[PDB]
Parts: structure tokens; C-alpha cells; sequence
């Protein structure tokens, strides 16, 4: 009577188990479903669950920071959607009832980041269990401690709950080469890869059915009709939020020269310091960017004190972005730092802005902000930049559901399409034709 | 001059619809409903109707003239247009969300011989909806009547006013123009209608894509089943377009209590049973390969043209070939495309069920069961977990024609999308307004 | 000085106090409305006010029990709708975008049956405010105590919460000529009347806005192709649920010949009394009737127990319902005894038991119920009978929510048309065209 | 031999109307389609469509045949068929649940003369399409071209097989045929679209009852507003059918920064201003009764028209008159129904908003504004709370043309059902399957 934590020696074994389990849970009900949902979210929203999850995560990667992945972890275990997520359509007339419902896929392998490892698990493992699957897990090695934790724990509550053992599994030594062979596996049915843009192509290519939640470059921009105090502290609390670290987050700023210098202003208010000193600003790019100038890993996910201190200037904890004005071809501008670095670009007019979001944004499709009161204004960036997350006049992570409307995820599917994602995502759709019966209207 | 849609290279045509889809994006919602009205009528015209019909039996030399008439209705009157793109919306104390369905780009579709005409009517109906282009790959099987419908959307598109080429093929189309669209770096999704070999390769090519595999339906009848209305549905379904649609029903999993009535009744309308086994294994020899797969020359023929291809001469009311063999058989395992309907008895209600998911290979496509008992129906539609389960009717029911709901002809199971519509090729993307616009 | 309780001296008090505390609702936000909504639950489902309610309700009307109060208690507080019932439709196109809403209409004027006092409060309340109104509670005579307590109780949990006073009110001696005073009260704007017949046309003659929920007879038909073994313990279990008194309990059986045996005999096993002497039954009529030949008001909601007993008759708690055959003529029949004693009707064919369900169902439009696992058959019967709750294979009470999909009311609205009333029901339905902006897609 | 839908008395056509509806309930969902689409042929008959709505000014004397044309377009075109009546469905592990929009029975409805066909042509195809029977109570005024299109509507509903009388009126449309069709024991529903004294009574015949009220609809501009754009939308929906619209704008509330340059570029847009008090004192004596309310015999008439009637000659291109009054003046607060267009100016947006709620008399029926700033048009939308609401455009955008969504001329704010469709005449019915059909 050994009962299994989730976690095997060898990719081949997680999978036959995830195989296993997922013939088991299909003779479960959908009142048994929503009690293993609930266990997820009972085990992240435990408050010692919550505070070990997210210390443990920012510890063991450098990314983030403590408080804000309290935050994080608890919107993923409080609003990512359970089996309602599920619904049925019906249609009924002369020629019978056609019902459609969201029937599971099998075994989901899913693939998460170093930025949100265990925010992605639970969401992951929430949407996929609600739709009748089972999820594999291949993380992050840098997140392998935190997030082989939280499968452990994960399996303890759906034991006590009675659930098929193996619902949700992982590896014991997380690495690429497993990877691989989970997209490789034959008793996979389905990818989910949240990552880089070279991960998303390479789960495209395995012949599988694949979700791919890919990067961004999110601009936000600000023209002459915003709130600019307002706008000044949605920008720097979006930006700021986990150090930058959230695929939605601001990551640079497009404002129209008319309220550019007091929007500025606005900004240093709500703690954002200037680098005026092009010679200071050389030091922060020589810090943060690669001989490919790209970001430079050691220092995602720090926060805006620690960035500074490198370069030898000391400031307080009210300062939460770096913030200079410079050239749209910066890389600060170019590149997504996922710090909380942001550069600001000063154009002309609104339609300019516009223009500059979508050029900047380098048709990723994934986030984009503004803040503007003009309807039309709102409505032509929007059309425009076709991107799968459109937030005006508030943060970032109101898109996430952290203050807007709609549930929240983090695996924002671009690419793909499927925007994001919930239970419904990780669901087939069946149709159901009782020919010339059950027309009873 | 004007671009009449069909192209000497791959990359001509690929680049020639990333410019339409440009030029798409300044139009509106309604010059989109125009030209998806216009292909309606390309093929709803009487005589583009009936010559589309025509010529796609004669060339790809599969199907019969009639019910090709009824397909390709099908797809031109039941396929959604741009009222299948709907909006979400949630308001609060936070402000208003809405969820829309964007264009995704450049579609390249591949095609099947079975249906060349029907799907790219279905494809590009719901693709020029969802604000796309579409590039269309056919199989040099169908590439006669294929290049035709191509060119007569163009026209129409053209005096409409629509964009140049959102709707383009080449004129060569062969396997390696196919791996090229596959490649090109503008093909923004793929959409795979046919075998499972296209289906895993467009599933490699690193791109969204959409597989519409293959299928094996079965069909089960029950004791508590209406067996002569079942043998009616069973003999048209199955005898539809001679056997050539995905869905239509390929091998018969029967309750033995009734399986000799089932069988009567089959007689009775329209099947020719063959019980010697010389026979049995002259139309093996006919109609299978060495390999042991379908005879391509085989595939859409009618009832009678294949029984007299052993020397058995019949008249019209013939449809299907009927014969009760075991499990094992070939004509049960394979998916003939002919009017060749296997029957397998085995003992109860459940035994059916289980032999279904087992024949049907896990394609999770379509599957037909006759009863009348609500909890067997039940049963068997959560078990087989197909995309398509039509229950007490023929299985072109499921398709739109005598049953509830739209039409398509790229029915995607592995990929999950289901029966495609507009919004199968659409990408889903989410407008927040901050604390405004919630009126309630 | 103090804050309200919630209890009025006059009608017109208390809806004077009901239209300012609607107006102050206002403002509130949906985020309050939760809260509020939230907090009715919590009041009921407090496991001793639960017991609390389910016990005063059964001793001061005479009718139900305690047992099954608690269930349908408890079914109000979990299952009736919040806010999430008042959803949004939008349409975008070229002329902009069109948002659909569900919006408040004012004082709702809400009478309460005897049957289910409390019940019908929670639910009501629940729905009004769910939506943005305020309700004017006008509770029969005899629920007086526990109704004026149950509002006590709510406008107590309010006050705690933050809530405007008086969003819940009632009057201190409850009567018929209160009701007609707040039915004609200019303030009231809308009437949700849960009665019998003679209240519907009441205040759909007042020229308001009116719910109407209607009485019913419920007819049970079981066909030779149903489970007779479920059938029966259903029929026992609905028709004796609460001593018959909720609106949608079975109170007559339609039996095909072919099964009325062995039906009558699982129905003895699962509980039924069987009553084959006629001059026994006529000391039932004799008790259960009146001169008239309406129910009696002294036996209506008491156990098959005590109605056997004051015939002269013990039988031990095994005992539920009082079974016998009868002419389709008979007054158990005829009548919406709200009592578990239950008629049989012995009928040759199935088509005969569908046209004398019709029959018997006295185009009420309310309740029906049927067994039989021929789908044909099911669909004729349910096409045909087009009652505004049709119950297949299972207790009738699967239609409130309790065993069947879908959520619980206690206010079905037959006459009305709004079918099993919630939040949308209690709401205006609003446009908003905003033309040639927000058309994002 | 077949009926002509006209009866001599009301309870013959109650009767017959009763007789025809069960007859219906036999029918099926293809059959309600053919009909509602027969009924849409009736009005879009490009001669039916002219001739009624000629006829139906002159018989009146209220609008003006034009508008009329595009109104009677409209009912027949954007009324939703059967379509509206969706299912919505439920499964999980205690079965299946169908939610059902089933039929009423006889609907006993009562026209307005001001939209005499528009309101037969929309409630006909609503109430037909959920399947019910209607039995039409029209004024006096417009009896010949009601009883015209009643009678054309039988015609055509006879050529499709339709039981007859399915719709029905009156030979002498008059009050005690109206009082007694609401007293007939076998009208399930009553639907009336005029002013609010018939709304009460209609709410007090012991009957479901849906009453659409009256409305006095205020156009708010701001000084964040396009000025041009908001004159030209204002003129165009206040003389839209020399505003007898229950929609139209009735007054403006403007702010006073943009008050002169609104007033100027209305006056460019055809508003005839009126400034001379002397002359403004004709205008009320012509418009106004004794007590102070609208003069019958003014409703529906041409500004040009109303102009000539107080000595001042104007051509084809005034379409409104112009005046810039105090809050109390009786064109203000009074539903004129009339191309006269009172302005009331205010110092800042929030004043307008709250004059605009206190002017809207809570019919809560229509409001209009002008205003770019996305929080200002949200707190007006929000705070007014009526039926409609059009932002930035004509009132007549919320009829569906020129704004998102279907038409209606049944507009019920007092019960709620907002835009009447074929949804608000039917019953909400439920079908639980117990622990069946759940096949997920
Ligand atoms: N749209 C969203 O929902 C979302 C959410 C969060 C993050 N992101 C984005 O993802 C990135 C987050 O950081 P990250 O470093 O953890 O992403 P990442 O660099 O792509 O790595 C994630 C996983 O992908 C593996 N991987 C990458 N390329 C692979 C390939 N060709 N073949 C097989 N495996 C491959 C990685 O192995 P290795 O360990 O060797 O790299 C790792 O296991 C950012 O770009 C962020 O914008 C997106
Ligand atoms: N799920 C759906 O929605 C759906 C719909 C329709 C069909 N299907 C499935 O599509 C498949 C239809 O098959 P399909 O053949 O039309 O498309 P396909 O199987 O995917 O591809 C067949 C093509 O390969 C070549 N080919 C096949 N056999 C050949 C042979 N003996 N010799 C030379 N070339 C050969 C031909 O191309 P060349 O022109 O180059 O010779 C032929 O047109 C069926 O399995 C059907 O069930 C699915
Ligand atoms: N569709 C639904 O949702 C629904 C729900 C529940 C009930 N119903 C139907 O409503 C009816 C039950 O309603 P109800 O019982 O609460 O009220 P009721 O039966 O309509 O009448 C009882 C109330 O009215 C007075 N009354 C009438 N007859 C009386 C009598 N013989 N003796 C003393 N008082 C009498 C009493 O008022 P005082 O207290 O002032 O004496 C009593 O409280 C049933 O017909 C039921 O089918 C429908
Ligand atoms: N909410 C809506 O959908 C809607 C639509 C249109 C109109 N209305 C309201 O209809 C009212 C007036 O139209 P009406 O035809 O009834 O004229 P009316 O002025 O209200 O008088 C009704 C009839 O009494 C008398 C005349 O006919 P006889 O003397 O010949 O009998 C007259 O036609 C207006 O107040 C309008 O706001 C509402
Ligand atoms: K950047
Ligand atoms: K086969
Ligand atoms: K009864
Ligand atoms: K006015």
C-alpha cells in the first residue's frame, strides 16, 4: 500500500502513470472533479502553503519578489476556473436535440516558466483536472525544488480525497532532455508550453495538438485626454508588480510630448527614479544586457533598489521602476528585460503613439496598454493592434483578472489563439445528435 | 489585370494572399458578409450547381452526380458566416471585458479528393468570415474542378469589390507545392482535411494547424432498437455519396437477438447480401491492396458497378453490399469508402459498445447508435467519445442534413476544434476598460 | 438612535423605508451587492438558525417537517442565485457596440406562501437584491413569527455588512388588508405573488408589473418501459417530501395497466400505506375534505402517520404516503390536496396515461412528471403537457435543484411565463448603443 | 371560404384566434419559419411597402411616407424570426436539463396609430414565431391600413398552409372592442404600445401583461462632443418621422461652453431658430391644448408644415424648429411628438445629467448624449436607467438602424422586457432528464 507522490525517476514512467490515472478519472463524476479542484486550490490557499510557495519560488530562481507572489499564487488558486467553466450548447427543433459539450483530451503534458512556476502549475492542473485530464509536468530546472513540492503536495490532498493516484505528476530531475521526451511520448495527446518563442515553435513541431502561450513586449501609451496622475500610478504599479516578471507587464513606455514631461513628473511621484546621466544609463545596460544584447538572467526578477545598487547608487524601497527617456531603437525599449526598467519614448500625436505600440510590440499579439478618456482614441488602439490582452486606463494585470473583469490564467495563448486559457481550452468539442427526439419545445 | 486567384508557384500565391489579408484588415464587417454571400451563390447557381457536381464525380472519379447536388448545397447554404463570431462580455465594479474572434492571418488548407468542392466552399466561407485569406492546396486528383471553383470565386469576389486573391491555389497542385505552403514563413495556421499521414504532418510544421483525420464509424443497433426505420437510416447513410464522406457509417455492430431481423429488413431496403464465401473473397480481391488496404479504383464506386466487377449484375434499388463476417475482417477494420457494410453480431448491448471503441481506432471521429432506451443511448455516446454521435438516424444527420445545428466538411477530432465554423479560425482576444462602461 | 430591525408598524412605513433604502442602493457597488447577497446565506445556513427556521416553521403552520425543512432551507441558501445570474449580452459591428444589462426595478412588493415561509424569503430576498431592489415582504398570517424573525435576522446581517437599512422589510401583524395596501401602494413597482389561484389574479389586476406563481396538480405517469423499482421509491420520496406541500410534489399516479401491479407493489415496500376499503377511504374524505370539497386546512402538510391516526389507524414511521386506486373521477384526484395521500389511475395504453395527465394537470402549465425509459415516449409526453417543469425518471423535486441539473427557486411562475424565477427575473432589461466605437474586433 | 383574419365582432375573432392557435401547436418549427417569412414578403413587397406606408400617413396625417419606407423596411427586415427562441441546456451528474421558450396561447395586442403597420408588421412576426395567435386591437385612426395588412397577411399565410386566423382584427377598430378583448377569458397575454393610461389599464385585467410606455427622450451634449457630428445626428433622429418615434429626441440639454456652436451648426443641419418670444407664443398656441398638453391635430406634421401655420415660409431643408427655452416650458416637459426642439442650457455635464433625469419624467424609456470622454458617457448611461440608450448617434440607432442589434417598435420599460422579440412573447419552460444524457 505505497501510495505515489507524482514524482518518478524517468519521464517514460510519469507518463504510463499519467496514462494510467486518466482511464481511471474518466469513470469518475463531475462532483468528484470538482472536489479535486477544490483540494488544489485548498493546498496554494493553505496560508503557511501560500507564504512557503512563494518565498521558496523567489529564493530558489531570483525572480520576483516575496509579496507580490503572495498575490499572484493567490488570485491562480482563487479565480482560475473550475468545471462551470464547461458549459453545453443546445439546439432543438424539427429534426431532434444537438447538444455540444467539452469532453477531456487524455494526457496534457504542460511545460512552465521560471517566472510563474507554481502559479502555472496550479492554473495548469486546475483547468486540465476540470476538464476530465490528466496534466504531466515538465518544469523548469531552476524551479525544481518549489515546483516537485508543490506536485507532492498536490497528490497528498488528492489522495485524501480519494482521487485516482498520478492526476498530476513530474519528474525528479527536471531537465530539457525530459523535456523533449514527454513531447515526444506517444500517450501524450496534447502540449501546453508556456515559455520562450523557440519553446512554442518546438511543441508545433512534434505533431501533437499544442497550446503555445509565447512572450511580449507590452507597450502602454498615453496621450493627451488620460488621467496622467492616474496613469503615472497604473504604470508603475503594472510594471513594477513581481519586478516585471508577468508576460503582461509594462515593459515600455510610448507618451504623446503634449503631457510627456507631466506624466514624468506623475511617475517620480509614485517612485519611479529618473536616470537623466547618459553615462549612468551606460552603466545599467552594460548590467542588465548580454553580449547579444539580450537580457541578462542573474538580474530578471530584481527589483528596482537591488538593479541600482549595482551601479553604485542607493536608494529607499519607495523607488519600484528605473525609468530614462531615449530613442525608440533603445534596446531597454527593443528587449523584454522583464525588469522593472522602463524606457519612455516621446512622439507627436496619439496616431503616432499608435503606430510606435505596433511596431514596438513586434507583432507577439500578446499585451498592449493605453491610457486615453477618448472613446475613439480607446477604440482605434485596440482595433489596431490586434494583441490577445487590451487594458485601457488601469494596470497591466487588470487584463489577469487582478482588477478587471473576467476570470484570471497564466497561460495567455497568442500564437495559437486560444487567448486565455481555462478548462474549456483543454477540452474537445463533441456533438451529440438525438435525430427527431427530445424536441420538446 | 484582375487576378483570376490561381498561381504558377507556391510562393506566388502565399505572397499574393498575405497582401490580401492586409488590404482584409481596413474592411468592414459587412463588405465581409458581402463576399461570403458571394460564395454562397457561386455554388448555389443552378448551373455552376450542377456542373461543380458533374465534374467533380467524372474527374476524381468518386461519388455519385445526385447526392454530390446535396453536399455541396450543403456547404454553400448551411456553412456560418460572420454571425458565427460572437461577443463575450462581463461588466462589474472593475468595468467592462469584451472577448472578441480576430482574423489569424494566412490559412493554408489542404483538401481531400472525397470532397474537393464541398470543403472549399466550407473552408473559405467560414476563413473569409473570420477576416482571413486562405490559400488552398488540393490534390491533383481533384485539381480540374478545384482550380475552377477557385477562379469562379475570384470572378465573384472581384465584382464585388473584395480584395485580390483571398482566395488563391496554384496551378500545378501536387505533394510538394503542399510542403511548401507547409513552410512558408506567412502561413500563419494550417488546416488539414484527409489521412492521418497530412494530419501528423501539418501537426509537425511548427504552425497552428487544425487536423481533420480520418474515421471508421460504427454503427450499433440494439434489441430495443426500431429495426426496420435503423436498416432505412443504416442503407442511406452508408450508401450516401457512395461511402466517400467521413462520417457515413462503415461497419454494423449488432445485438444477436435481432440481428437476423436487422439483417431482413436490410434486404428489404436496398442491400445485396452475400453469404457464399467465394464470393466474399472475390470482392476482397476487388476492392483491398496487397498491403491489405483500401483499392484506390474502388473508392466512391456505387453498389452496383462493384458487384459487377465480379460478374453479378444488379439494378438501382442495390445501394450497399452486405455481408456478416467476424471482428477480424478486413472490410470491418479498414475504412473502405465504399458501399461495403460489414456486419459483426456479437451477444448484448454492452459487447456492441465495447467492439465500437475498439473499431473505431481511437480516430475519436463519428460513431451511430439505434435505440430506444435513453440509458444504453447514453452509455455508448460518453464512452466512444467521438466528435460526431448520432443517435437514431442516418449519420449524415450529424453533418447538418436531418439533424440540429450548422454544417462543415473539416471535422477536426485529434486537434479538438470539432466541426469548424468561423470561429475555428479565429484568434480570441480580450478588450479590458478599467472602471467604465458598466451601466448597470 | 437606533438602526432599523427591519419590522414596520404600517405597510406604508414600511415601504416608504424600503424606496429610500433602495435609492441609497444605488450607489452601492456589485462588489456590496455580494456581500450583501452573501450575508442572507449565511443567516440561514448558521446551522442553528437552519434548525431554528425548519422547527418554527413546522409549529406555526402545522404543515411540513422538520427534517425535510432543513433540506429545502439549506436548498434556498446554496443553490438560489446571485449576482453571477445577471449576466451581459454585447453585439459589435461596424456601428459600433450594443451592451445588454439586467437592471434594477425599484420596490419589489413580495407575498410569501404558508407552505414555504421561510424558504420563499430566503429566495426572494436573495434574487431582489441580487439585482438592485429592495423588497416589501407581505407574509400570510399564520408564518407571522417566523417570518418577521427570518427578516429580523437579515436586516441584523445587513446592518453588520455595511448595508443600506431597510433593503429587507415587513410589517409587525401581517394581514390580508396589509397586502392590499402595499398591492396599491404608488412606491411598489413590481408584485412577486408565490400563492394559489386567487392571489395571481390579484395583483395582476393592480396595474403593475406582476409574478405570478400559481398552484398546481402534479401528475406522476409511469409507462411499461420504466425501472418500476426507481419508480416507486421517487414517487414515495417526492409525493411524501414535506407532507406533499411544496407546489411541485406528485399528487395523483397515471399507471399503464401492463405495471400498475407490480408499481402498487414496490410502492408497499418503499413505503405506501395501501387503503383497499372503501369504507376506510371514506373516512379519509370525510377527514381530509371539506364541505365544499377542497382540502382541509387542518390536515393539509401533516404525515401519512397522523392523517392514518385520526382515522383510527397506527402504522409505524415507515409509512410515507397513503396509496389507493381510483376512478380518475375522484376527489384526491380532482384536488390539490397538498397531503401525502396519493391517488392511482389505472389507464390500458401510454398514449392513455399522456391525454389524462393533460387532463388532470387542469392546464395549471406547472408541474408533471413521467417514468419510462422509451425515449419517444418521453419526448411525446413532455412536448405535449408543456408545463413549465417536466421531471423524467426521478423525483419531482429534481426540478427545484435538489437531485436535477440547474439551480433552486421557490417562486415557479407558470401563469407569468418567467418559468423557475431568479436574479434576470427580477430585472428590467436595458440597451446601450454605443455607435461607431468599441467595435475592437 | 377562408377567412380573411377581419370579424365582424371582438369576441369572434378572439374565438377564432383561440381555434387557429391550437391548430398551430401542431405545426412545426419549419412551418413557423415559412410563415414568419410570408408575413416579411407581405411588407417588403416593394408595392405593399409603398403602399402602406403612403396610405398610413394620409389615413392618419402623422409622419411622412419616406421615413415610413425606411420604418416598414426595417420591421420586416430586422424583426428576429424563430431564431430568437435559443435553448439553453445544462448536463452534469444528475443528467440533463433543457430550458424551453414555448407558446402563450391568443395575444391579444393593441397598436399605436403612430407605427399603425410597423408595430402589426413586428409583434406578427414575434408572436408568430414563439407560437402563439395574435388578435389586433388597432385605434380608429389607422383602421383602413391596419385592416389592409391584416388582410394581406391571412392571404399569404393561407397560400403557405397555415391554419387560419392566425392573426385576426376587428372590422371597427374602436375603445369597447379594445375593453373587450382585454376581458376575454381565452386572451393569455396582452401587449400594448401606446401611452401610459393604456399601460395601467392593460396591467389591470388580471392578465400577463407587457406595457410599452411612453418616453420623452433628452439629448445630452457635452463639451468633449463632435459638435458637426452631434447637430447632424440630432436634426436627422428629432425629424425622423416628424418625430412620432416613441425614440426621437424631444429635448436638448446642452453645456454651455458648446451651447452656441451646437445652436449654430444645428441651424446648418436645418433648424429653424426661433427667437423672437412673440413668435415662440404662436407656436404654443397652435401645438397646445387648454390644459397644456400636445394638439392632436399638430402630431406627426412637417416643420415646414408647422412653420406655414404661424405665418413663416420655409422650403424643404428645415427639417426641426429651433428654440432655446427655460427648464419649465412646456415643449420641454411635454412628449410633443412634434419637430420642435427645445434646447435647455447648463453650466457643466453634471448639471445636464441630473436636468436630463429630472426631464425624463422616470419613463425610463430613451436618453441620448454626445460626449467622447468614455467616464462621462459611462455615469449618464448608468444614473438615467432607461430602455435605450444611444451614445454619440440618432435615437433611431437604437431601433437597430444605425446601431448594433435587431429592431423592435414594442419598447417595454414599465415591465421590463425591453426590445420586444419573439423571446418576450413565450413561456420559460423546464425539462429535467434525470440522471440521462449526460454524455460529457
Ligand atoms: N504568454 C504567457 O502566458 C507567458 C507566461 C509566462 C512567461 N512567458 C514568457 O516565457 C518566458 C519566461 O521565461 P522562461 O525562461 O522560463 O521561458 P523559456 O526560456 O522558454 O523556458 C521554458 C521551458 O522551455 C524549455 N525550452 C525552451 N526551448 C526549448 C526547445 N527548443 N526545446 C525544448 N525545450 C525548450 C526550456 O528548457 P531550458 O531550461 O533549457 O530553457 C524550459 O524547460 C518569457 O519569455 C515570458 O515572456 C509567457
Ligand atoms: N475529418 C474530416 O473532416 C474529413 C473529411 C473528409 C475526409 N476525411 C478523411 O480524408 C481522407 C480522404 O482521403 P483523400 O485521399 O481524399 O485525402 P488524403 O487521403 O489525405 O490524400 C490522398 C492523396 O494522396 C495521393 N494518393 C492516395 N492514394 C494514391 C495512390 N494509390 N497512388 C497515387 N497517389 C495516391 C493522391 O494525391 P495526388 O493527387 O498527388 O495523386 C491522393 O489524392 C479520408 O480518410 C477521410 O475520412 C476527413
Ligand atoms: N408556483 C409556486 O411557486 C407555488 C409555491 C407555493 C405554493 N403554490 C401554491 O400556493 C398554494 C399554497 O399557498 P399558501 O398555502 O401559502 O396560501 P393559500 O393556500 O393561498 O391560502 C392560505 C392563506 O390564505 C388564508 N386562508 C385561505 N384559506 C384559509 C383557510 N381555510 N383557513 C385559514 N386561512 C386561510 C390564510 O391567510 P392567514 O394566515 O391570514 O389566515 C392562509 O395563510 C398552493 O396552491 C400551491 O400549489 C405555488
Ligand atoms: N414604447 C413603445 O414602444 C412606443 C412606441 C410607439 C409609441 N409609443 C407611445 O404611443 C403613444 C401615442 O401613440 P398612440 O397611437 O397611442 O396615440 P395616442 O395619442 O396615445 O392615442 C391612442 C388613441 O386614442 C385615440 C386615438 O385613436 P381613436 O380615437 O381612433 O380610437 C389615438 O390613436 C406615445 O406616447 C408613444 O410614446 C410607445
Ligand atoms: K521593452
Ligand atoms: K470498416
Ligand atoms: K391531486
Ligand atoms: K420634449
Amino acid at each position: 500500500a505505497a501510495v505515489s507522490d507524482g514524482v518518478f525517476e524517468t519521464m517514460d514512467a510519469a507518463v504510463e502513470a499519467a496514462a494510467l490515472a486518466q482511464q481511471q478519472y474518466l469513470l469518475c463524476s463531475m462532483s468528484d472533479r470538482a472536489r479535486f479542484v477544490q483540494g488544489i486550490r485548498d493546498v496554494i490557499l493553505n496560508q503557511d502553503t501560500l507564504e512557503k510557495m512563494s518565498r521558496m519560488a523567489v529564493e530558489e530562481t531570483g525572480m520576483g519578489n516575496y509579496e507580490h507572489k503572495l498575490i499572484k499564487n493567490r488570485l491562480a488558486g482563487e479565480k482560475t476556473p473550475g468545471i462551470e467553466d464547461l458549459t453545453t450548447d443546445a439546439f432543438s427543433g424539427d429534426n431532434g436535440l444537438t447538444l455540444v459539450e467539452y469532453s477531456p483530451f487524455g494526457v496534457i503534458g504542460a511545460i512552465t516558466p521560471t517566472t510563474n512556476p507554481t502559479e502555472t502549475i496550479v492554473c495548469n492542473s486546475i483547468g486540465m483536472l476540470a476538464a476530465g485530464n490528466s496534466v504531466v509536468f515538465s518544469p523548469h530546472g531552476r524551479a525544481r525544488q518549489v515546483s516537485l513540492l508543490l506536485v507532492r503536495l498536490i497528490n497528498q490532498k488528492l489522495a485524501a480525497l480519494g482521487a485516482p493516484e498520478n492526476l498530476v505528476v513530474t519528474v525528479e530531475k527536471p531537465s530539457r532532455e525530459n523535456t523533449l521526451a514527454m513531447m515526444a511520448h506517444p500517450k501524450v495527446r496534447m502540449l501546453v508550453a508556456t515559455g520562450g518563442p523557440a519553446l512554442v515553435k518546438a511543441v508545433l513541431s512534434t505533431g501533437k495538438k499544442a497550446i503555445g502561450a509565447g512572450a511580449g513586449n507590452p507597450p502602454v501609451v498615453v496621450d493627451e485626454t488620460a488621467n496622467i496622475e492616474k496613469a503615472a500610478c497604473d504604470i508603475v504599479n503594472g510594471c513594477s508588480f513581481d519586478n516585471n516578471i508577468t508576460c503582461t507587464a509594462e515593459k515600455e513606455i510610448i507618451a504623446v510630448a503634449q503631457i510627456a514631461d507631466y506624466l514624468i513628473f506623475n511617475l517620480k511621484k509614485n517612485g519611479a527614479y529618473e536616470i537623466k546621466d547618459p553615462a549612468v544609463l551606460q552603466q545599467l545596460q552594460d548590467l542588465v544586457l548580454t553580449a547579444k544584447g539580450g537580457p541578462q538572467t542573474k538580474c530578471v526578477g530584481k527589483s528596482a533598489v537591488w538593479l541600482l545598487s549595482q551601479i553604485g547608487i542607493s536608494v529607499d524601497a519607495s523607488i519600484k521602476i528605473i525609468l530614462m527617456e531615449v530613442p525608440r531603437e533603445h534596446p531597454f525599449v527593443q528587449e523584454e528585460l522583464m525588469m522593472p526598467i522602463l524606457p519612455l519614448v516621446r512622439v507627436e500625436t496619439v496616431d503616432d503613439a499608435i503606430d510606435l505600440a505596433i511596431e514596438v510590440e513586434h507583432d507577439n499579439r500578446h499585451t498592449a496598454i493605453m491610457h486615453s478618456t477618448d472613446v475613439r482614441k480607446l477604440t482605434k488602439m485596440a482595433k489596431l493592434i490586434q494583441t490577445t490582452i487590451f487594458v485601457k486606463n488601469g494596470p497591466s494585470y487588470a487584463g489577469h483578472g487582478a482588477g478587471g473583469e473576467g476570470y484570471s490564467t497564466f497561460t495567455i495563448a497568442g500564437p495559437t489563439g486560444e487567448g486565455l486559457t481555462s478548462a474549456k481550452s483543454f477540452a474537445r468539442r463533441r456533438k451529440c445528435v438525438m435525430v427527431e427526439a427530445l424536441n420538446i419545445r
